[PDB]
């Protein structure tokens, strides 16, 4: 696999890590579509929105298997730490015109 994931489920954006980078889910988009990272690096993604909204990397993008990320409701947040070089197209899962990538140097 090309990323970890800290929290299986979501969790509180007031708990946001130091050092994370974060994307804010608002305006129904990620505010950041193209964000880029190094390895190693956190990136979390915090709903804004009272519609719920997740991240998803289909399969063969983060490892073998679909990255289906947790729904996540109002003010919470998700993260992933890549851990490999890689250009990572995701998706919503709920609103799929929502797309996004991170780039991992
Ligand atoms: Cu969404």
């Amino acid at each position: 696999d090309k990323a970890t994931i800290p929290s299986e489920s979501p969790f509180a954006a007031a708990e946001v890590a130091d050092g994370a980078i974060v994307v804010d889910i608002a305006k129904m988009k990620y505010e950041t579509p193209e964000l880029h990272v190094k390895v190693g690096d956190t990136v979390t993604w915090i709903n804004r929105e009272a519609a719920p909204h997740n991240v998803h990397f289909v399969a063969g993008v983060l490892g073998e298997a679909a990255l289906k990320g947790p729904m996540m409701k109002k003010e919470q947040a998700y993260s992933l730490t890549f851990t490999e070089a890689g250009t990572y197209d995701y998706h919503c899962t709920p609103h799929p015109f929502m797309r996004g990538k991170v780039v991992v140097e």
